[PDB]
């Protein structure tokens, strides 16, 4: 198994996201590394070999890839993370809406509601496009030691193909699980915050938030705790709070309740120490 | 004065988009060229230019650059059809944000009630960050003749610098004006949609629905008209409108009123006969 | 069977509301007498009995019963139209609350939500009083055989004690059976408005609609068609409109959807005629 | 002048409610004596007079005057217990609907959007029939002095009927004068409570509370004290609460809020004692 194999497109090459991370962190201490150099190490490691066998590699495979492999160490150090801690929740990747929906984590009776609304926005022309979060928080009460035992080979230390595919198929042991106070927040990442970024996360942030108040109205929750909506990035700027700490668009029509901000607080996560401390702190 | 001019940044030029229109504008027939056509015609015509100074010009001021031109054409269209026609409605093309809040359109009354919202937010440390649709549809009852003795001299046929100008700072004419009936929609536009775009224009559209919505609540207008958001593009497929009549987020929270779509209608402007149909439509 | 009955408190005596008003109603033809005289001959008729017997019936139990037999004079009336006609709607006589929840008529599905509505508030220390109207006009859809050979026996002209059972009990066959749309109305009726009669019936029309609403928004019914709630009284001034037709509270708070009366129409009913009249007019 | 004259209905005289209850309340010690054997005891000294005279006073004047009575019992004792405390906040007495609206204590920019409601409610042919509760409780910042000096003859010792004026007049002094949080509460008495009187403090809370929400809403009041709604008689048992503390109407159609009482505490006043004991846990 290589690296990268090309993609017929003539000189044009994929690269093999996951035993590309696993080949390259085999190499390093993660754990005194960012995840900047990671990252900016991981491409060049892949360029080496691109030359080599004479080929080319454009930045759109490699933009898909970052994005892959800056949740993989986010998503890693949290399975660590809730292996070494007495948590109740557990951090879960989540996969694209083109395959997943993510209101399908909660119980059948509760998606069933937001199924309910998309049908009869279709009957009257209007779609619901929703977006997953990268990542959600959700409440395990009762089974700690069952996911314990389970997950207990996961670390960067014994990293493996394998614990790649747990980490991208955990999701699955969560589905028409929770019940609206399960899942705690959601958590979207990029590895740098660009306009169009900052647009994505306060759009979906805001979407989120506005499902959550159609869940929180259809069951009649009254004081419901709420979800928070979290991002994080290798860096982070005041520019960046700006944008992303705007108005949830649903807050601006109702008086009723106290304002809500589409993401809740912006975190730097460009190492495992920066996982922990965000992870501490949202938990 | 010439087209193009060096940024000093080594061989680095800027394009004077103004002069650049108009110098090429003058140039060829714009009722029997597609847009998409004197766009790339004007792609051309600068390249020669930095080809015979030996210069540079990046694609992101030809992006700045072919935004507005396309709107130009679309502005200059919209004047004209105005004076050939006996509307009571008038399309205004708008600034940026960065130096101009469309809100500041409406009555000083009706703006203050969004300039208290972005007060009370900020106090509670939210922000309420707004932008501009490219074009306003506004409602001149009265000033029609004022405005076409006003506006008598523009014209594709008699292009000139000024005609841009008035184009561009037409918009102050209304500012102060209008009653919350005035304004009855916006209309932003690109030259062809792309993920970010579609996104764009979904969110933009939900926050005006939102915030027009917060006007009808203070001014407490039962059943008012309501306003309408509108999207173009040189060409539209079926792909662009399912991002585009997403539901506009408010309404994911209320079931009082009829679902909104966040986009209304999306049209299709590649010429000066498509910039009639839909502005026909939708007057 | 007597018409009146020691209530051994002394010289009192208690009616047999439903005898009494047969006894009385045998002998005189309802079809030419105005429903306020047979209610003044009911207390003559009342009053003879109790000095032959040498009694006292207190005004309160002649209040309590000239309800009733007004009541019935509608009921009776009303099941006849039906009989008569080929409507789809029944109007059908509602127990006191003390007895009986008007909420019961409708599918369990949809009661539940005012049952857990009813729970969530009394844990918060708040209690949900709700009274009945006393008629519901139901949507009989498919049942209109059935119930006309059921009810083939009922008039006025062969008056009988048995036939004022099945006006009274005729509820028991729409328990757990309509879905929103199948109760149409609600008819609360007065002898004579007074100013605590008025002040019931605005009220008690308010609260309807306030759970009708609480209904639409747990299934989220996005344009429904909406519940009446009228009124109606042997004479009936402009003085009784004024305080009637005051705005549904839940109104007040909200401008998304169109104002609401707690009442919306006030009918005169002191005949046969005046009966068929308005179920012509509110069927 | 005298306690009784005349009403020119034939044996039928009124009752000068002013003169009997000063004439009688000089009589007594307030201090020791309950408010119900005032209330008897007045009813008493009338009938002597009209038996001396020769007369008939019905007990719709009566009914008429306990409630003036007691309210003055109430009132009075509110002002002294103002005088002899430290307290921002004094007790005023409400007149009736029929010459004075409550809601024209709030500043004019706040009462206008009441008068705005009501007349865009007419123009859809619905009325806002509104009623005064019978005391409010308005925050006098700043003004202690100055009404301490002005109020400081008032008390049942110096009892004259200079001190009912007083008391019945005191509200001029606080027209167009509240600020949203200056109107504390609400607190509406009665002599003992009966189902009729139940529901009119039950739909008056219920109100209150509707037009305080519409209020907030207007202004954009985020996260407001809101308003309390009293109710006091001279005897209260467990039946009463049942009605009084059943939901604010507007509540059942909100799930965003915490659910609201119509009537949040009810409070047994019989003496002066109970009178602060009700006022030192309602400030």
């Amino acid at each position: 198994m290589d690296i990268i194999s090309k993609s017929g497109e003539g000189n044009k090459y994929t690269i093999n996201s996951a035993i590309a991370f696993v080949a390259y962190a085999s190499h390093i201490d993660i754990n005194t590394t960012e995840f900047s150099k990671v990252l900016s190490g991981l491409r060049d490691f892949i360029n080496d070999e691109a030359i080599r066998l004479g080929g080319k590699i454009s930045d759109g495979s490699f933009n898909k890839c970052n994005g892959d492999w800056y949740e993989w160490l986010i998503g890693i150090r949290a399975i660590e993370f809730f292996l070494e801690s007495e948590t109740n929740f557990i951090v879960v990747k989540m996969p694209n809406a083109t395959s997943f929906d993510v209101m399908s984590i909660y119980k059948s009776c509760l998606s069933e509601f937001i199924y309910d609304l998309r049908s009869k926005l279709s009957l009257n022309n209007v779609n619901l496009i929703t977006s997953n979060p990268d990542f959600s928080i959700i409440d395990i009460r009762g089974r700690r030691e069952e996911l314990k035992s389970m997950l207990k080979d996961i670390s960067f230390s014994n990293i493996s193909l394998s614990t790649i595919s747990e980490i991208d198929n955990l999701y699955k042991n969560f589905i028409d699980y929770a019940e609206l106070e399960h899942i705690k927040s959601f958590l979207s990442v990029k590895t740098t915050f660009r306009p169009d970024r900052r647009l994505q996360l306060a759009h979906e942030g805001s979407l989120m938030k506005a499902l959550y108040t159609h869940l929180q109205t259809r069951t009649w929750t009254i004081n419901p705790t709420g979800i928070r909506y979290y991002a994080a990035a290798t860096s982070i700027g005041n520019a960046d709070v700006i944008g992303l700490k705007t108005v949830a668009t649903h807050s601006i029509t109702d008086v009723k309740s106290l304002p809500q901000s589409a993401v809740d607080e912006i975190f730097k996560i460009n190492s495992v120490l920066d996982v922990d401390s965000c992870l501490s702190h949202i938990l």
